[PDB]
């Protein structure tokens, strides 16, 4: 009867729709096309800075990536406007996270290093995590533009909800990083119109969106009620049927939101 | 399960729960204790507004309404600083709306004319909109003060939906007054911690508030989806078994809000 | 050339603005007629308050008082709400300071005792807070209807912006009762169109209003500064010259305050 | 005195002040460093949405504007959304002025045509008005990190004033054209802690915010007053001595607002 809902908004949005929302000990579980895969887009770079985070000193941050115009595909709205100067680690967390910014993203991939740029060792982090089904298998801008039905650069909504519920909730990072990670969800400059536009204004909301093509619009979210509860709430999207081109909805996303928080409520 | 929620919602905050919002041609009607009685409390201000409005010109706003410290017996935070100056019929309304000034409603109540003091005019007024149901027995303040079982000042969620309904949406009154009625809800400043706070921002929340003795707190609101799709949405709680003091819980009416909300997402 | 504005205020509104604004470490006094005299009105229910708290073991707001219908002079929205229920002290300080309640700033000089219903107890209360300027000669309502010139129920700008001060950043009270003072003042309903209002919204504003015949209207704060910084304000107006029944004009309040708001900034 | 005042902010906040508030009928005009150079940032989004308009009927609005992930070069909240959906001139104009975005300026200025990528017609659309001081060099996001004392990308505080004192009050536009601008400004998202924070919330404020290194903050704005009187204050400030990552202090323009307010209460 919550499922009836998430799939007149498929209807609506000629769209497909997945929903996690990971029990805690007064809700039950959230669960639409919980464990199909849809692409990550660039709802991976959030636990890739955890990754990033996790094998590497606080320290590290500062270290100061340079790179060309040549390593700027995709958006990068931050990457953009620092070939000359570089950029720190941090920072390229900072622009991964609140801007999306692919380059960033790509950076942080290769200072994962080993093979496919990163990726084989950002799959190996969300493994260290118990999260077996999902992987990133190329960078940004290609890991947005596999075909449906391709596991490549894939994650579920159960599986991407969990890590993050451990990235931000549980003891994945040590509070110095957990903090930094949950501080860049929580000023990302991407999400205004999806889950958080879902939510009443006083749940708090830190997010990390992902957009891709076929339609696929994401959104990966923790939540805390107005008296403080968090929920992590997986909200996943594509319009395959539509083609390569077919357009994203963000309001599908808000609307699935406002539904979810309809059952936190 | 919506039923469920709101046993819930009850069991919570040591509340009785009424819920109504009319049905559309895309949604059916939510009714938790629709037709329970509930104390009005400042929420027939709305409608007495427009009774006003309605056997009256325009015009009849800028009407001077002049009284005495003696009028002021209730809480009235734009009246208690008018005796010297007089105030038009316009201005209290505006109070009586955005303010909730008692002083403003018995004046109101006055300009009705009629047997106690306007309350049977009031009253005559919402069964020439169809509600039969629905009573104004007392003027401010005592009819916030009538005991729980007491059907005096009373009305129903499902009533005073069905009142609201006609005077925002439907014909009760012409575009003219309409339009002061909606744009005085709207800027209304009682209620942002009621359905206010339990809707999605980029939802459109017009409202007036009750809150009186016994845990009483109301909230009638008219909300327009983004998709600027309007709903009439009716919450009334009380806690009268916690006695004359017990205290309203505003939260209550955000998380029936946010409930509702889910549902009509 | 301050006082050029604030005489252009007094040839807008065809007042008299009384304006002082005590010296701070960093600012110098603001003085406008600071010395002249001006009625009360009911910014006495402040410092009577204070004067309540000051001689009481505390306990004593619980103290029951009854009074009669007859006993309800002048605005009085909360005490005329309370006969058969009585008022404690404590109820009659925060009806008094947050609803200017009339009758129950008759109690609470009563309750201070001796000739003239507690007035010279009060007068003698500021004596000894070193305004050696203020008296009170009169219980609500007519300490608001002395004529022009009389020195009765007068203070100045000057002496109980000095009173405020030592009452709410001085010593003149515990900081147990001041808190309940300033709380009250903080809380008070019936300043938003006056020094509330001439401050913008990021500065915190707790004042205490009087308003009387002759066009008397005003409005002592104290203010804290966005960087916390306190400051009293106090703004006093009358506009005899329109005779008994002239009457106040809160706006001239508001804009002599945001002339203060612009040199205190 | 007022000069005496601004030049303690500057000492307050180690920043260079620039203010003008054009003279009115009642009013002189407000001038601190009026006729000195300081840097557009985004201000200029609000004169470069009205050359859109200018140039263009009404219809050109609709207008569906694509673009790539190479436009994302520069902070851009909204545009970053919608490089898979496109963009309206409308929404792109709505984007500058609300939010700011960087694209969707690069993008009208593109709509304007010509040398320098639409910077000449953006400049000479200013000439045109009268504005002989003030020059647009540079796109997003350059023209906001020019070094102290080049010319380029910047206006003066009277210039600006003026051009926004003709685009709102004078008659630039056309009625249908100015509303659409003055709408965008007055629901600015940007502006809340500068001449908003600074004007008492009875004040209306429609604004336009600029940001850029060298501590530089202005916020250019039409103000009403609570009797409607309106009113243009432009503010610039930077920090720019303190190197390329001052960073911008927006209590200096709500400070200084403040006391414009002061002076034309
Ligand atoms: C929740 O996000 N909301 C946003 C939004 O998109 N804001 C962004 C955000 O977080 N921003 C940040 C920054 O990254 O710190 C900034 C600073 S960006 C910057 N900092 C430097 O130190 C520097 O040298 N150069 N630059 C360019 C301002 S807003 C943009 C927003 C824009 S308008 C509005 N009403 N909200
Ligand atoms: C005899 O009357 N008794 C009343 C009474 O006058 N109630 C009126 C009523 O329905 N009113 C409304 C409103 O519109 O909701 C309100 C609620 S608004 C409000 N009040 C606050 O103190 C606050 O901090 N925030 N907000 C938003 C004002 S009282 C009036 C009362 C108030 S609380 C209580 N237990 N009884
Ligand atoms: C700060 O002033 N602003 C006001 C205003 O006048 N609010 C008042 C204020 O502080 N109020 C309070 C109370 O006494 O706590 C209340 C409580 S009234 C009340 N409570 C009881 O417990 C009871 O037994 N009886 N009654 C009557 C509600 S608003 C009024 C206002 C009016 S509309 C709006 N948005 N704000
Ligand atoms: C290369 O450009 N550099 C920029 C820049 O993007 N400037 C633009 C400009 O003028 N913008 C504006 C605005 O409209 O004011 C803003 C101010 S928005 C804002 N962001 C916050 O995080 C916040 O807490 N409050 N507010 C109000 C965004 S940057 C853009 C910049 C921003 S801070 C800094 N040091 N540089």
């Amino acid at each position: 009867d919550l499922a009836d809902r998430f799939a007149e908004l498929e209807r609506r949005y000629d769209a497909r729709l997945g929903v996690y929302v990971p029990a805690t000990g007064t809700t039950a579980a959230i669960e639409y096309r919980a464990d199909e895969r849809f692409a990550f887009c660039s709802t991976f770079k959030a636990p890739l800075v955890a990754a990033v985070l996790h094998q590497n000193p606080l320290t590290h941050l500062d270290k100061l990536i340079t790179y060309t115009s040549d390593d700027i595909r995709s958006i990068s709205p931050v990457a953009q406007q620092h070939v000359q100067t570089g950029m720190t680690i941090g920072q390229l967390c900072d622009a991964a996270i609140r801007y999306s910014d692919g380059t960033a993203a790509n950076l942080l991939l290769a200072d994962l290093g080993g093979p496919g740029g990163g990726t084989a060792a950002f799959t190996g982090y969300l493994r260290s995590l118990g999260d077996t089904v999902s992987r990133l298998d190329a960078e940004e801008p290609e890991l947005n533009r596999d075909p449906p039905g391709d596991e490549r650069d894939t994650t579920t909504p159960h599986a991407i909800a969990l890590v993050l519920q451990q990235l931000v909730l549980g003891n994945a990072l040590p509070p110095d990083k957990r903090a930094l990670l949950t501080d860049w969800m929580a000023r990302n400059t991407t999400g205004a119109k999806r889950i958080r536009a879902g939510f009443p204004a006083d749940w708090k909301v830190i997010d990390k969106t992902g957009t891709g093509d076929y339609g696929r619009a994401n959104d990966i979210a923790v939540v805390w009620s107005p008296t403080g509860v968090p929920y992590v709430v997986a909200v996943m999207s594509d319009r395959a049927g539509g083609g390569y081109d077919a357009e994203p909805r963000e309001a599908l996303l808000a609307e699935a939101a406002t539904c979810v928080a309809g059952v936190l409520a």
